[PDB]
């Protein structure tokens, strides 16, 4: 596992998140469920607790954007890069952005939103990419059975390293 350079981290263990917009590919409930499950993966392996808020400023903003959206990391249309997130900090810090031009799913078809969101939240918490191909923080998307999916050991060692 690899920690984000400078070892950024949240000082508080109770964090909020807000879904600013949705993709037309899934129902709002389906998007909400995928995001919640993604956060819960991290909760089982750390002392962090995440709460959804419907108005106000959340620690982690979740949004669907396309091409150039003003943050210096433009998306690239279908395929290529799927999403990106920012290290712990105020404002844009901790936020997660998903490429609106992808076909998002909750199945084995590309690109399962749950698995992508799970990976992004690792960044939101201070983790960098892993060189273990079996790790969630590995830099390439790969479908894994989602029903009883839990965090691989490398990812556990990583968040424990920061918050344990
Ligand atoms: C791990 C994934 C959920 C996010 C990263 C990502 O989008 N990786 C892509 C790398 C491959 C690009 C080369 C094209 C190959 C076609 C595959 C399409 C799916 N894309 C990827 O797997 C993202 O870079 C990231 O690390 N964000 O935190
Ligand atoms: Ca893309
Ligand atoms: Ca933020
Ligand atoms: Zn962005
Ligand atoms: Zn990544």
């Amino acid at each position: 596992f690899m920690l984000t350079p400078g070892n950024p981290k949240w000082e508080r263990t109770n964090l909020t998140y807000r879904i600013r917009n949705y993709t037309p590919q899934l129902s709002e409930a389906e998007v909400e469920r995928a995001i919640k499950d993604a956060f819960e993966l991290w909760s089982v392996a750390s002392p962090l607790i995440f709460t959804r808020i419907s108005q106000g400023e959340a620690d982690i903003n979740i949004a669907f954007y396309q091409r150039d959206h003003g943050d210096n990391s433009p998306f690239d249309g279908p395929n290529g890069i799927l999403a990106h997130a920012f290290q712990p900090g105020q404002g844009i810090g901790g936020d997660a952005h998903f490429d609106a031009e992808e076909t998002w799913t909750n199945t084995s078809a590309n690109y399962n939103l749950f698995l992508v969101a799970a990976h992004e939240f690792g960044h939101s918490l201070g983790l960098a990419h892993s060189s273990d191909p079996g790790a969630l923080m590995y830099p390439n998307y790969a479908f894994r059975e989602t029903s009883n999916y839990s965090l691989p050991q490398d990812d556990i060692d990583g968040i424990q390293a920061i918050y344990g």
